């Protein structure tokens, strides 16, 4: 309870801080991989506000399995950045797990 609302403080944190990648209330779009590692960089204007490491990190965990982002990671598709500048074209074996992840949880 306390841990989920803490994940949900995160979740609203990374939003506001970084609509371009987790505002979803339009689109959602591939994120780079090693998107967690610049959003660590971050950590201590998160702390402030009482957002922990690892509440990031849980955060983006339950942002990604959701199958409305699973199912954004279609072959050569962008992946962006924290500001949603392009980085670089989702894979196919990219894609091909991500389809894999949907057929499993609907199951």
């Amino acid at each position: 309870n306390q841990s989920k609302r803490a994940r949900s403080d995160a979740l609203l944190w990374l939003a506001a801080n970084f609509p371009e990648a987790f505002d979803n209330s339009l689109r959602i779009r591939p994120l780079k991989i090693g998107i967690m590692s610049d959003i660590l960089q971050h950590a201590e204007k998160a702390e402030q506000v009482g957002v922990s490491k690892s509440k990031l990190r849980e955060a983006v965990v339950l942002f990604t399995r959701r199958l409305d982002y699973l199912a954004c990671l279609k072959a050569r598709e962008v992946r962006i950045d924290l500001h949603g500048n392009p980085v670089a074209e989702v894979t196919e074996e990219e894609a091909e797990n991500a389809s894999m992840k949907i057929k499993k949880r609907v199951e």
